[PDB]
């Protein structure tokens, strides 16, 4: 329901007061607290599948917690109160507050392994992706299915040392790189939205971000492919002991299946799709995206919040 | 406590109205819009009565004054619908056709057929405190202009183009202000007056009483002020109103027109206007542009929807 | 040169003060006077080919007059200080102030006959037009070359009694009609601009408006076809005696030939492409289009004019 | 007296810079931008000298400090070019790369290598009258906020992300304001400060002296104020400036930085920024987004160009 946008609107507005203030935990707490107060007010019966972590040293929106007013069917609840906490704390671009809802039990287990390799593309080339192939074959494939020259392709990649080869290969095909410092989820949405200046998202990031990204892709169209990415053999055992086929190419629908999927986001700082919170004498504005798998409707929502009296 | 889902009602009205723009068929557009809006309001979870609508039930089968509408009996509230504000504009492909819905606590909407027309003045939040419909239009113009920090000749006054407004136009012209004459679209006019960088600084003139009420709902949520006084047609109507309880000397404020504490208003562009883009079609679906506002919070939402 | 936009900017700003004020001549004089003062200041050597009329009871920008600072090659000069004077006087939409420049002698004679039948289309169907055929065959042709359904075609037509059959035919094909009360020139630009919601302009209007429309079409792309339209047999003699082949289908390049063509316009009231003049405490804004045949570059220009002191 | 044709210089810079965004090649983008800008300025009809440019002529072949540029010797004027403000941002595909040109009466531009860095503060027209670079940053914040009618915690202060600004950041944070840290882009930062609904209420910190001069040109035309004081690196430079004629205690105003009566400034988006969209390509050509302003008239033009 469109009401869920008020959850990310509250998370963005709380985080807005911490933009640039060098306090990551201050910003997270504000957003987490505003989001939970407002989510326990929406007509919804939810369990936190993706959130701040497990119960002990994450006392709010911990994985397992119940959320919503009490009524409604039960459903999976994923929340990233600030995707890009460090971006927020330093006043840098592309921080967003993020929520996704899906049928109960239909979200992948975010704790399987911390990281996953991802590639994502918009709808027109949703069926030519292969994460097992080198990035060049994916670039060339997508550039052909989209009929563009390869020097006009843009690949969004997190700027990390572990990506030195991924970055070199993309350049060596002549395509371009949009280097982001954080925001896997925003990066995927960018690759999937019509003519955004970004054709492909590629690289290794977090397993929760990948699941949250898949929920949006289930709504706006396109495809993500993923494989788990153990950080060492210790985690690789833990992943195998738990019963994961570490060679499976996980698809959008593996990460979030289920008939009904909701995604919405609101900008914290100015970014690639959403403007961040802006302040005025009377109040503030927020910029939000809201989407739904069943209809496929996508709404862009600009909201003025008068934090004051009428007619001042 | 938010009810953004009511945007679906004007979104449906406008998507129906939109397959009729530019076809010369005023009633075909109205009819389709009323259809889709009736289907959709009876699927939102709040029971209300249609207080302002398509006339009454002997020759308006749908959205007639008094119809029970909505799905689950939540709280009862007033419903005012204008399936196309700008039906002629819609038929001829012209700008500023919008589809409008208003909802307020049950009983709190003024009576729409007490008198058919009422004289109006309306201005936005920044100059609402100088309004005086009993003063001449020149004094409102100069007062509004001073507050707004504009010369009188920078001012732009929106007036309906009707024979009845010949003296009003003369007196507005005599002051030095510009005029924006509209053929119809009384609601969108008043909303323009209350938006900042819109081009309309003031709305004035005699329009319909339902449109005045719908306008007041909007203003309740976004800020500003409209003042009105009933303007009976002839001698029968002036009797009908005096022996109804109304002081004809009375200035009606926004809150007299819509007095509820919970007012909601939304509108969706049919054709391109100075506030909302019109519905645009392409193969996969269409896009609508809407405004949704709530008086309790004072929150105003611009909603651009891509339907698939 | 982009400097020419200041001519239409001045014409719009002068007319702005007459919007809605019920005085057609007041508005025309203001615009005519502001345009001429500013055109005699641009690096240009011009002769007024299309203007306010002949020398006697049109004392400013009369057909024949010299314009510009004195320097430069000589060139044809067309000016419509307010296209839609009645729209301006009543505060109605779509009034614009209009200027076109072309090689000297390369503009059609605007006095041949008062009126002309016109049809105009954007570039993608610029080669399937035929003004001699019924409107239906032109609609269907354009709808096929554009691959759209015919019920999705929109035809812009002046609302005049002399168009009762043109309007009936367009409806009878199921296409839509954008009924305008004035603004031939704006209507053509609308039909020729990419995705404007207007596919075709059709009908009889003024010969100067048709020539001014062709100058823009020489710049932004597309096609106009025209034939002169005598209002009676008296004018038909005058047109024949002067040596016109009243059956010629005049083309864009017949109306304005010449290697170099300039067009620009600025909104007076709010319209289909340009916003009208808007007033603020410090000043005003104008909205303008400027285009050039040789480059094909089209510029949209928003200008804030501070009619005051700096930093107030 | 208008010279809108100078937009072609940054339009060419940005169209060259744009075929390099997202390629990791900072110098390949710079080089292409300098190329096209040199070609184009030597084809506009006003002779000037490059006063601010790509360094000096032994290892900057083009746009070196002192180069005669322009076509026909009109009046002689000062030329300041920044072919890409945001070269690193351009190489990495990030926002806010712009291509910049500034021109003023000959001799009226401050000397760019008197000192390399200068401390800066800048704000827009509405609060320019409270600026005081000699006061602490907290007092400017609260003063600017009062004028702007904002709480201190609504304020947003743009600061370069450099080790040298650790105390500045601490003192800005200590007041309650938000910060917008930028990695580079000193010019675009200051222009943001002077635009209304931009998100940046104040710019502060030590940046380069050329960028400060280019910024003052902009401000001369659009309104607002920048204040600066020279900030010599070490002991050699502080001598170089004292025995050059400069009072180190001196507050420099906008007009001290650019003193001409005729200043022009234009900029074109390279990548998307908070003021200008970046160059976008398609098959037939491309589109650029530019700002052109002139101090004599105070006219500001947003120019969206479709090149074929």
């Amino acid at each position: 329901h469109m009401e869920l946008v008020r959850v990310t609107e509250a998370g963005a507005m709380a985080a807005g007061r911490w933009v640039g203030r060098g306090d990551k935990e201050g910003g997270d707490g504000a957003a987490v607290d505003a989001m939970r107060e407002l989510v326990n007010s929406v007509s919804m019966r939810g369990v936190v599948v993706i959130g701040e972590g497990e119960k002990d040293h994450a006392p709010m929106l911990y994985n397992g917690e119940e959320v919503g007013n009490g009524d409604g069917p039960e459903c999976d609840f994923a929340v990233d109160p600030i995707d890009g906490t460090t971006l927020m704390s330093k006043g840098m671009t592309n921080a967003i507050s993020v929520l996704a809802v899906a049928d109960r039990g239909t979200m992948f287990d975010p704790s399987a392994v911390f990281y996953m390799n991802k590639i994502a593309v918009g709808p027109d080339a949703a069926h030519v992706l292969d994460i097992t192939a080198p990035i060049s074959e994916n670039i060339r494939a997508v550039a052909k299915v989209k009929d563009l020259s390869v020097r006009d392709m843009t690949v969004c990649i997190l700027d990390r040392p572990r990506h030195a080869q991924l970055i070199h290969d993309v350049r060596a095909t002549g395509a371009r790189i949009r280097l982001i410092t954080d925001g896997d989820v925003a990066g995927a949405i960018s690759a999937c939205r019509p003519h955004s200046g970004t054709d492909l998202l590629a690289g290794i990031g977090g397993t929760p971000e990948g699941i949250i990204a898949a929920a949006a892709i289930r709504c706006m169209g396109g495809a993500i492919q993923a494989q788990l990415a153990p950080r060492d053999d210790a985690e690789r055992r833990k992943a195998l002991e738990a019963g994961y086929d570490l060679n499976q190419v996980l698809t959008t629908e593996d990460l979030v299946s289920g008939e009904n999927v909701f995604f919405c986001a609101t900008g914290v700082t100015d970014g690639d799709l959403l403007k961040g919170v802006r302040y005025y004498p009377g109040g503030c504005t927020t910029h939000s995206i809201v989407m739904r798998s069943k209809s496929g409707t996508v709404r862009m929502i600009e909201a003025y919040h008068r934090l004051s009296k009428l007619n001042e």
